[PDB]
């Protein structure tokens, strides 16, 4: 009994500064929604869907005329094409990751200025609340956040000094932080999502260049393996799965911005690009319309 | 009485960070082509020191990355071509500079996360910087004034809020006092003196971007409102040429203006004199110095 009708959102995003624009693209018929848009632009920032809600989380508003970090949570709600505030963060998360556990938002890592966050905090919507959880054992801006198995997926990132190859494990129940395998290769602003039961990690920045080589991690076996490499080459990039494929969305390839939308199919091991966006951008929200 | 003097614009940003290097006569009306900068930035400061333009810090903002600059750089107008000089201590993007007694003074400024309120003074026949008294605050996108031999550091942004306070260097005892602050909070405000009063012309308040104009007079230690501009802009280059004050380009929230206006205090009135060759924001402005 599979849903029909669902929607990987885009949201805010950076092209020359910081971008307001919500699309929602239709995998089904190949379409493209023009949406309500942001209230303040944001760049850097996350997106998730929590019952028939779409969030955005942290970012921030890069403009010609200065920069302004976000701790702003802002819901959109799809019937009504509107977007609403909510409470705000503790403190503003740029380069955040994010992801949901039991219908709670899950705010990871991300940098204030010069402060490269290692703590996190958990929004619950039916009382409008954030509260802190467990610090990260590793500062992390640019992470990518995976949800598997009810737990939480730190992945990557960059703490300040060093641009990282390892990942951590959180467990709410517990409430602590367990270091994992670390990643073949290192990755800042890489599309984390999780597809049959096990976490990949595409794209992002090593130092040096920007990757198309993506891998996953097997929890079992405690093993990363490589897959099938993009075609473009992309950091700061949006991702999502949809019927067990993977879409990611733009990003920045050290010269260009993509507006490429490429789909991974696991049974066959290749990637195709299936659509562009209508524009090119970089440090997307991306998500997707719950299943059921 | 100096005749021909002209109005100089450095740098500059349009989808990326510009090199132009421009000059306008508001005599006849002429725009002039100069030598582009070695190295493309906006967010610079630009000053005249004895018959060479300065070219202050900056960022060259680009797609392929963004790097804040430390670089003083000189332009002779006589040979058309800008030289490297001494380098500052410390990159400075959303500059303020002011020349007292024959040295550039290089106040505040950005490098990356952080926001100075660190001050640095180049010696022109020593090719040097030095360090002078830090400013009581931190602040980038300030607008800097020189006003009987005393440097006035107005508006800006400290890392948190966008300021509308201002304060006053006092070259001979080196140190910093806080002035009476401004009615409008203020980044990025084309800041200069005329007729004894120091302006601050459009800004960035945080929500929008401003076309008020506001001016302290120095011995009633009052801001008041004058006739604001025709657009609202900000991270706008401003100077002054024969009792009038020329702000040029900027940003309007959507928009880089390539518009020129001018100030005429006598009626207290703005009209638009010019158009630049292309609309850019983040511009060091500077005149040929009068005698
Ligand atoms: O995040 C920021 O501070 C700002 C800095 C100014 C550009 C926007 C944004 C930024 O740099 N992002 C996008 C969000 C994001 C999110 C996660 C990881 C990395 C990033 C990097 C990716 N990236 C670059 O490194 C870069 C360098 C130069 C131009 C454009 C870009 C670019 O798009
Ligand atoms: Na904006």
């Amino acid at each position: 009994a599979p849903k029909v009708g669902r929607l990987i959102y885009t949201a805010g995003g950076y092209f020359r500064q910081s971008l307001s624009y919500l699309e929602a693209y239709n995998p089904s018929d190949g379409t493209w929604l023009d949406l309500a848009d942001l209230q303040v632009p944001r760049s850097g920032l996350a997106g998730c869907v929590v019952g028939g809600l779409l969030y955005a989380v942290g970012g921030r508003n890069n403009s010609p005329d200065g920069n302004t970090d976000s701790s702003a949570l802002d819901c959109y709600n799809p019937m009504t094409n509107q977007w609403s505030p909510c409470a705000p963060m503790s403190v503003p998360r740029n380069r955040i990751g994010v992801g949901v556990i039991d219908g709670h938002i899950y705010a990871v890592g991300g940098s204030h200025g010069c402060i490269h966050h290692n703590s996190v905090e958990r929004y619950e919507p039916e009382r409008d609340e954030w509260h802190l959880v467990a610090p990260m054992l590793t500062r992390r801006i640019g992470v990518g956040v995976a949800v598997l198995n009810r737990l939480l997926y730190a992945v990557g990132g960059f703490d300040g000094t060093n641009r990282l190859n390892s990942a951590e494990c959180y467990y709410p129940e517990r409430n602590e932080w367990r270091m994992i395998t670390a990643m073949n290769t290192i990755r800042s602003g890489a599309g984390v999502c999780v597809l049959h039961n096990c976490i990949y990690a595409a794209g992002g920045y090593d130092g040096q260049d920007q990757l198309n080589s993506v891998e996953r991690y097997d929890v079992e076996t405690e093993t990363w393996t490589f897959v099938a490499p993009m075609k473009h080459r992309r950091s700061a990039l949006g991702i999502t799965v949809h019927q067990g494929r993977i879409y990611v969305l733009g990003g920045y390839d050290g010269h260009t911005f993509l507006d490429s939308v490429e789909c991974y199919d696991p049974d066959t091991d290749t990637w195709s690009e299936v659509t562009r966006m209508t524009s090119g951008r970089s440090g997307v929200g991306v998500a997707v319309t719950l299943e059921h």
